[PDB]
């Protein structure tokens, strides 16, 4: 089989507590594909059965493997069995995808699936809207009908209520308080949620974060990026902005530099200075920083490694993860890729497969070849 198929087989074998070849011959005995086997393995895991029991279950209900997996998840969320979940979908005359959404809503509400459905009918709303309402009610510690009553009293939509409930959660206020805050600042619900996050990252209030954005003359999206950067660096938002201006870079570039510095254990200025010394971009530096983290090396060491092997920064990062999955060094992983005649991306998939099945990358490769 192909490397992509082996990885999927290895995931299925991991979910079902078997071996890769046993999973492969199971797929043959059931006359199904590798992708279907994985979903079955995932469905069997949710329902506490075996893969073949899950397949018999799908045949008995007359549904597809994809439908079974959604039904298995719905049964998991509701605390019932697949068949009890199916009987309920039949009684309400809904699809399995609507049941899964309904089951998620009931889970966020601490009610039963049918109770959630009766509520949806009472409020006269769709299953998708109820689910958003349920999440909003969960964030704001109220009931679904209270959340629905609130959205009507504020004259806003269910989607807007949910974002508002998330903003109130970030800023430690109530939903109505969060709404008044949006009107007070003259911004949208979307802008408030981003502003609430920025205040959360920088340890300030929503209004403090807003005054800062006004003083710096930046968007709330730029502020949120700046706040994340300041949080990665251990500086203040304003300090991060002054740094970006000093280095003459954009807010997006500073955030990436901040991430890179966080991985490398350096300051943002040194990360930017390192990128100049190596003559590479901020994006390339961040990938190098990630690679050096997987390898237990420094960023410049990781760069010399890419030069030595004659590969790109991207190829190194994938190679670094493959080495991490195997417990080997980057050069041992590269030597194996060379011996097997495979690409770096194929090695990474092989390394994950080898990790999932508890074998060696080479052992996994020989297995894929045997399976044809």
């Amino acid at each position: 089989i192909s490397v992509e198929e082996l990885l999927k087989l290895a995931k299925a074998a991991y979910y079902s507590g078997t071996t890769v070849e046993e999973a492969y011959k199971l797929a043959l005995k059931l006359g199904i594909s590798v992708e279907e086997l994985l979903k079955l393995a995932e469905a069997a895991y949710y329902s506490g059965t075996t893969v073949e029991e899950a397949y018999k279950l799908a045949l008995k209900l007359g549904i597809s493997v994809e439908e079974l997996l959604k039904l298995a998840k719905a049964a998991y969320y509701s605390g019932t069995t697949v068949e009890e979940a199916y009987k309920l979908a039949l009684k309400l005359g809904i699809s399995v995808e609507e049941l899964l959404k309904l089951a998620k809503a009931a889970y966020y509400s601490g009610t039963t699936v049918e109770e959630a459905y009766k509520l949806a009918l009472k409020l006269g709303i769709s299953v998708e809207e109820l689910l958003k309402l349920a999440e909003a009610a969960y964030y704001s510690g109220t009931t679904v009908e209270e959340a629905y009553k609130l959205a009507l009293k504020l004259g806003i939509s269910v989607e807007e209520l949910l974002k508002l409930a998330k903003a109130a959660y970030y800023s430690g206020t109530t939903v109505e308080e969060a709404y008044k805050l949006a009107l007070k600042l003259g911004i949208s619900v979307e802008e408030l949620l981003k502003l609430a996050k920025a205040a959360y990252y920088s340890g300030t209030t929503v209004e403090e974060a807003y005054k800062l954005a006004l003083k710096l003359g930046i968007s709330v999206e730029e502020l949120l990026k700046l706040a994340e950067a300041a949080y990665y660096s251990g500086t203040t938002v304003e300090e991060a902005y002054k740094l970006a201006l000093k280095l003459g870079i954009s807010v997006e570039e500073l955030l990436k530099l901040a991430k890179a510095a966080y991985y490398s254990g350096t300051t943002v200025e040194e990360a930017y200075k390192l990128a100049l010394k190596l003559g590479i971009s901020v994006e390339e530096l961040l990938k190098l920083a990630k690679a050096a983290y997987y390898s237990g090396t420094t960023v410049e060491e990781a760069y010399k490694l890419a030069l030595k092997l004659g590969i790109s920064v991207e190829e190194l990062l994938k190679l670094a993860e493959a080495a991490y999955y195997s417990g080997t060094t980057v050069e041992e992983a590269y030597k194996l890729a060379l011996k097997l005649g495979i690409s770096v991306e194929e090695l990474l998939k092989l390394a994950k497969a080898a990790y999932y099945s508890g074998t060696t990358v080479e052992e996994a490769y020989k297995l894929a070849l045997k399976l044809g």
